[PDB]
């Protein structure tokens, strides 16, 4: 019954540079409150078994209430073999309300460069725009979005 949708852009920065930037907003389109607790976000991309590595750099609902990890896929999939989930700790959305900026920053364990431009999850754009290609669940089932097939 609860409705979000994920907002997105790429951080400005090569697509072959050492970092992944993605910059992601939740808004609830719904009728209900939204517990971010029990939403988690997911960008899918290709790590290619290399130690995957996170910064938050800056939310507005503060840094400190986000959560990561990185999860590799079984086998690889088209546009990617692994996802960064986000989670967080606390925070509610109101009917139309958003989260406003979450900017992350990823990085392999040895700095060696990323290509971006097959990532499932990865969009060039000068504006946020939502986005079907990253997922978002309500206590980890699908409820935005299509994952990699």
């Amino acid at each position: 019954m609860a409705s979000i949708s994920v907002q997105y852009r790429a951080g400005d920065g090569s697509m072959n540079s050492n970092q992944i930037r993605p910059q992601l907003q939740i808004k609830n389109n719904g009728n209900t409150t939204v517990d971010l607790k029990d939403v988690t976000a997911r960008y899918w991309y290709k790590a290619k078994n290399k130690g995957q590595n996170f910064d938050c750099d800056y939310a507005q609902i503060g840094c400190g209430n986000v959560t990561h990890k990185f999860v590799t896929l079984h086998k690889p999939k088209q546009g990617a073999d692994t996802y960064l989930e986000l989670g967080f700790k606390n925070g509610t959305l109101a009917p139309g309300a958003s989260t406003g900026n979450i900017q992350l920053r990823l990085h392999n364990d040895d700095w060696s460069n990323y290509a971006q431009s097959g990532d499932y999850s990865f969009f060039k754009s000068n504006t946020f725009k939502t986005t079907k290609k990253i997922t978002l669940y309500d206590q980890g089932k699908l409820i935005w979005g299509t994952e990699p097939n």
